[PDB]
């Protein structure tokens, strides 16, 4: 009833990486290592790096799923709010209910779990291009953390799983996400509160 969020590098040394985008008030996506938390604007590009120590087998995939961070909400499926699920901002592939989309990858698949009813988006695990040491997936988050009737100000985590071709676990990592109007200011504020 609750997906695991335990960090697990596995046999391939799987882990995420994030750019260093800063906290200017204009920034659209920014990652806080101190908070392990990504702050982003609605529907803007969120680059997430995938790092491995060795190449996983052909057919390996990478899945993203959101859960509520607070235990008392963790069994509730994270979905878009009653407004956003109806705003016809379809990209042609993502169901309108799904919070997390993958940008610019026609091989992305969206799953509505027949048992848990949770949403996820999965793509094939690509090898780095020549001259590159990692691969990057571009995610979009399609509701604000504040959306009423949806996340409703509750924080979420995104869980990224490296999977084999059967969907078995190879690796796992995660990060908190806040989708908000001013990620730079909010990151600064929360890092200050932590200090
Ligand atoms: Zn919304």
């Amino acid at each position: 009833s609750v997906p695991s969020q335990k960090t697990y590098q596995g046999s391939y040394g799987f882990r995420l990486g994030f750019l260093h985008s800063g906290t200017a008030k204009s920034v659209t996506c920014t990652y806080s290592p101190a908070l392990n938390k990504l702050f982003c604007q609605l529907a803007k590009t969120c680059p997430v790096q995938l790092w491995v120590d060795s190449t996983p087998p052909p057919g390996t995939r990478v899945r993203a799923m959101a859960i509520y961070k607070q235990s008392q909400h963790m069994t509730e499926v994270v979905r878009r709010c009653p407004h956003h699920e109806r705003c016809s901002d379809s990209d042609g592939l993502a169901p309108p209910q799904h919070l997390i989309r993958v940008e610019g990858n026609l091989r992305a698949e969206y799953l509505d779990d027949r048992n848990t009813f949770r949403h996820s988006v999965v793509v094939p695990c690509e090898p780095p291009e020549v001259g590159s040491d990692c691969t990057t997936i571009h995610y979009n988050y399609m509701c604000y953390s504040s959306c009423m009737g949806g996340m409703n100000r509750r924080p979420i985590l995104t869980i990224i799983t490296l999977e084999d071709s059967s969907g078995n676990l190879l690796g796992r990592d995660s990060f908190e996400v806040r989708v908000c109007a001013c990620p730079g200011r909010d990151r600064r504020t929360e890092e200050e509160n932590l200090r």
